[PDB]
């Protein structure tokens, strides 16, 4: 199975909502960039890099099919963001 | 080595400029790129990454291969379906 093999991120010091900016990599082939990690009130999370559509609205650029493999993901990038100063 | 592109959607554009298609891809049966674009470039067509605009002006590449053969199988598979497109 598909596995993120490299986790590279900035920790941004604000109050804001995004704490960090990420980059993954799956299976040492394929990098992608623009994913953040998100602080609220309900908990952290790991979003993808993502565009506003001709809405409206905001879609991943970049996604897993598997709701799975997002929480992998996200434990993966929350692994390495307490890991960083 | 490389995954696989086991999926590929792509839409032709028609026009005179240099974007050719868009087209989103699947890795593995398991994560999916969006916004590639087939572009004419000086020596043939090839395929561009997903690209943001910033609110500067400027552009970000979101997703690019790190190795040749990752790097040769989205050009093949894409330009693949690109030229079975009508």
């Amino acid at each position: 199975a598909m596995k993120v093999t490299d986790v590279r991120l900035r920790k941004i010091q604000t109050d804001g909502r995004m704490k960090a900016l990420v980059s993954i990599t799956l299976d040492e082939a394929f990098v992608i960039h623009d994913l953040r990690v998100i602080e609220g009130n309900s908990g952290l999370f790991v979003a993808m890099p993502s565009k506003r559509t001709p809405d409206g609205e905001f879609r991943d650029i970049a996604h897993p099919i598997n709701s799975d493999m997002r929480q992998e993901i996200q434990d993966a990038v929350m692994k390495v963001y307490d890991e960083t100063d």
